[PDB]
């Protein structure tokens, strides 16, 4: 057992937020008067999360601070207020985000995105109910599971889903289809079409059309996210800078509008 690995003591569950798939998120306060989120729930499958959570650390990527390696197991990490950022675009805040916000929140996530691009890490898992947002419109990446050294398909590239060959450049798909919801206030991308109508649509050569309001700017950017060769496919460095200086360098003319 480790450095992360705590006494079971110390932390109590203040609170119950979550469990929709396998086990519990609440929020309590942690290791005096610090407060935390614990997930809990072949046990060792769980903590494959926190064992690739242990060598990734950076600042829009949620923080993990220990981890109750026994039953029953726990991960403790950094607690994020606004809940995740699904909820939060189809939700009450989400009405007054124009697209300076969205375009913001979709950089910081291309930027801790940029250096798992570093780690040579992957996720599998990249959708905005795997964000979490905070104070501030903070986001950072989450949903540790699913990622290894280097499965709905509306956010999944095709190579993957198929072969399961998942690239960061499979990341990179998902992330263009999360900047649609960025965009549309949350929606389920590929509107009315079914699974099964998604996989040779998808491989049809048929991606989404412009978001409405959307700037044809950022279609031509997730259009590039989506390309077929996986290869050709932009990064996250390349990404995360076109994000940033987006409203100076791409649409430096941008007027507010109703909905965006
Ligand atoms: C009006 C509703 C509201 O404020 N709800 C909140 C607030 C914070 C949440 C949260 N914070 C977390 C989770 C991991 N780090 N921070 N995490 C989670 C959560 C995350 C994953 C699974 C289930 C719940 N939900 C939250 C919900």
């Amino acid at each position: 057992k480790d450095a992360w690995e705590i006494p079971r003591e110390s932390l109590r569950l203040e609170v119950k937020l979550g469990q929709g798939c396998f086990g519990e998120v609440w929020m309590g306060t942690w290791n005096g008067t610090t407060r935390v989120a614990i997930k809990t729930l072949s046990p060792e499958a769980f903590l494959q999360e926190a064992q690739v959570m242990k060598k990734l650390r950076h600042e829009k990527l949620v923080q993990l601070y220990a981890v109750v390696s026994e039953e029953p197991i726990y991960i403790v990490m950094e607690y994020m207020s606004k809940g995740c950022l699904l909820d939060f675009l189809k939700g009450e805040m989400g009405k007054y985000l124009r697209l300076p916000q969205l375009v913001d929140m979709a950089a910081q996530i291309a930027s801790g995105m940029a250096y798992v691009e570093r780690m040579n890490y992957v996720h599998r898992d990249l959708r905005a109910a795997n964000i979490l947002v905070g104070e501030n419109l903070v986001c950072k990446v989450a949903d540790f599971g699913l990622a290894r050294l280097i499965f709905p398909i509306k956010w999944t590239a095709p190579e993957a889903a198929l072969y399961g060959r998942f690239t960061i450049k499979s990341d990179v798909w998902s992330f263009g289809i999360l900047l649609t919801e960025l965009t549309t206030k949350g929606r389920v991308p590929y509107p009315g079409m079914v699974n099964r109508e998604v996989l040779d649509q998808v491989e049809r050569g048929y991606r989404m059309p412009c978001p409405p309001e959307c700037p044809e700017s950022l279609h031509d950017l997730m259009c590039q996210c989506w390309r077929k060769d996986p290869e050709e496919r932009p990064t996250f460095e390349y990404l995360q800078a076109f994000l940033e200086d987006y409203f100076t360098s791409t649409e430096p003319q941008y007027q507010p509008g109703e909905n965006l």
